[PDB]
């Protein structure tokens, strides 16, 4: 029910470039936000849990800032292995809803 | 982080062929299992929760059952629109963990 | 001289979506940042100068802000017309260095 | 403001003799003219500034000057590596208007 | 014999634009050079002769420049009917060599 | 000016026959008539100067004759390479005039 | 059966444009050459015989000359009524043989 | 002078149909009659020479009977390649006069 | 049965011209041949019967003659009225077979 | 002689029921009546003779008879392929007069 | 209910001609059939009723034929005023069905 | 006969209003009045039988009422499909009579 609006739809960046991606909660998801990396044909992996906390084993190069209905994802220094798809998912209340997803390509 | 296990990884069934995919967990993820349908290059969407609870709008043909450490998803008659990859995910304990996923191809 | 890095290269998004871009200067380029939008076949066209100020003729949708080294350009609501390439160019010292450019697209 | 007018919009040669390009200013502009080349794809790389002074690393094949209002740019020997689109930019004051541009060819 | 090398071969300019064709002769010559305007399906017509002297009638915007081995043909204001191909012929020594040609199209 | 009359406009025949073109002059220009080969979009090219004298390189197939004010052109045997527009120009007085041309072509 | 050879196959001349068509024979067809004028869908009619002898009623503008193995037909001023196909034919020796023919079009 | 009257003006016939065409000599042409086939845009070819004799290489299917002022042409068995125009020509005395011509079409 | 072939189909001729038609019978139809002229919208109208005999009401211009298998119908002088279609019909055995018909026209 | 009178001259139907056509004789004619159909374009093809006996290959849909003086022809079911014009011919004796005819339609 | 199928829809006959319309009823009926003559811009007038019984006054040439399910309307002599459209109505059972119609035009 | 009076002759109104037509009878025909729909050249069609009773298929917009010798017709709301001539026929006695009709039409 809660609409998640994520931008941009597609991306590119030279190695080591400051990337940012956003999701827009149609309602206040109270920071209940998780970030996922979906490699080319694999299950989604959890990066952040509740707006800004990273999962253990996840580099500090990946980060998230946010509040209210605006959270953001950053890959300070892009990397080849970073090529994937990042989705956000409000887990504030079921139906748990993913944002559209951001393809992330290296030029 | 409860490990999940899906199977199989791909299945070519035929128009109207009953499919049964299974996700096995590593703890009593209780009733906190959710089944997603993800179409080519689109965001995983929620079809069912509480191991078997359809979300309001889903075709009846999707049914889910099983409890505790094992769960099964079912599509009685497999229609065109269903060619998607189906993943499960446990919303019982962070990090909300998915299953390996299954690629449902048509025959 | 003064090296400009612009992020990202290309970026397809949809209408109304916020679009944010950045570009960093090799050294302090204290407020002297021009943003250029360039449509194919046409030539660079001013929109903002001094990093924040908009050339009197640009929508209030296009905006620029940034603190002394890291500047960001923002399109609050993509409208099909915005299909172009934007270049950030520093003019604190000659040669005036533009950044790599960001091709914004529809999808 | 200051309107620039370059000529032509397309301009060719079989390597050697002259490649001249017109760029007429809308009012006196000291000699704060500049010349960029956009090797189609990348961003503009400037060759001359202050009307006639080449930058560092730029071939003796490229030149131009004039004053007041009229400036011609010459490629005094078309080399193949010189495929590009050249622009002129008055930088007397803001906005920094642009010359329509010229697509230089080889034929 | 004498070898005339014209440039460019084709160029795009607009109404009001200043085009410039250039023609170099293999040897010195004083002024035995002619400029012709061959219209699409017609025989060459004489514009300027002896370099800068222009025949009776030819519009004021037509000019030839030169005093030895380097000459220029200028169309001050490029107009809809000025579309043709231009030529440089040396009537100094026989055979009467022509420069290559500059087909002039509008925009 | 000296009015020139060339004929015909067009001429189409087989790769082996005769192509005889004529040119009359408003003034017996003595013997100051030239013969050109105008291949599809290449500058004119001298073939015969002063009614009959062939220039070096010219194949005997092409001959010219004519006294005072009436001259004819003649390719004894048409070769496929002879596809062009053929022009007569008088180099007796000024301005140098031409005849409409003759797009000689095979069938 | 004396082979005959006409040329050219078609010619666009202008109102008042002198036309010269030639028929070459393979033996001394002597003076036994005849020139016909054939209008669209009408019977070839006789304008001249004995290589050059006008038939009583023909416009003076038709003249024929040449002798032995070569013959030419002429129309000094080409008028409207003349758009026809002109063939020659030898009445020297059976089978009375024509020439390839020429299509005289107007310009 | 001698009028040749040929009938019909136009014809048609299924493959293999007995065709006859006539010419009427206004004077007794003493069998000096030739038949010609004029294919769609080609020179006239001689079929018969002197009322009834065929030219060598001409099928026997084509024939001619006649005397005095009445000769006839027959194509016993019409054929596609027979599509043409047949004219008769008295060659008894100049002016050699052709009959009007018979278009011959296949239905 | 008894097959009738009529030649030719259509035939445009001019006034006073002889017009001759034929039609052959598959086997001996010893003298029993009717000729029919049919004007558009009207119906077949007798003119001759028995091959030679004319129905008392027909011009002496229309005639028929023929030896046992091959019959010919002749119109000595076409007059505009004769625009019709003629059919030859055998009546030596039922079914009485007409021939294909000959549409005679003006031109 | 014997005058036939058919009715109507035009006669239609929407396929199925009856199509009757009158043809009244001028005197007794045994039963030597005949019925032809001229599919517009081609010649008449007979269907019945001796008043009521069909020919070989003619559909059972076509019939007719009567005697003495009156004969009606019926199409007992209008088929589309039956567009035509039907005639009747008395063949008692000569001339073989015709019935005015009837243009059968479908509407 | 009962379904009357008339035929033909239109016919052309001449003065003195015998027209015949036919009308079939869906079921048996004894004679409850009427024939009407609707004149161009008028209400239907009753001609024959109960099939063959004709109303007082109607001209003698009018007749109806029938005794069960097949009926015919005959106009012995088609006259100038007989031009109308005819109809068949069954007053056996309600609703009172009509046959289609036969518009009768003269010639 | 029973004289019928219908009114009016013509009636023109808008697609939505009322069309009320009347019919009086020379004899109170009791209730044996019928109502027809006469669409441009199609057989009549029953609408109401015995003053008021609608036949199956008939839309209620059309109603009828009337005792003995005076009946009215009524389309409550005129629809564009109702374009026709409307007739009254009495089926009480013989011969069955009608009223002039009523070409009801829009504007």
């Amino acid at each position: 029910d809660i609409q998640m609006t994520q931008s941009p739809s597609s991306l590119s960046a030279s190695v080591g470039d400051r990337v940012t991606i956003t999701c827009q909660a149609s309602q206040d998801i109270s920071d209940y936000l998780i970030w996922y990396q979906q490699k080319l044909g694999k299950a989604p992996n959890l990066l952040i849990y509740d707006a800004s906390t990273l999962e253990t084993g996840v580099p500090s190069r990946f980060s998230g800032s946010g509040s209210g209905t605006e959270y953001t994802f950053t890959i300070s220094s892009l990397q080849p292995e970073d090529i994937a798809t990042y989705y956000c998912q409000q887990y504030d209340d079921l139906p748990y809803t993913f944002g559209q997803g951001t393809k992330v390509e290296i030029k």
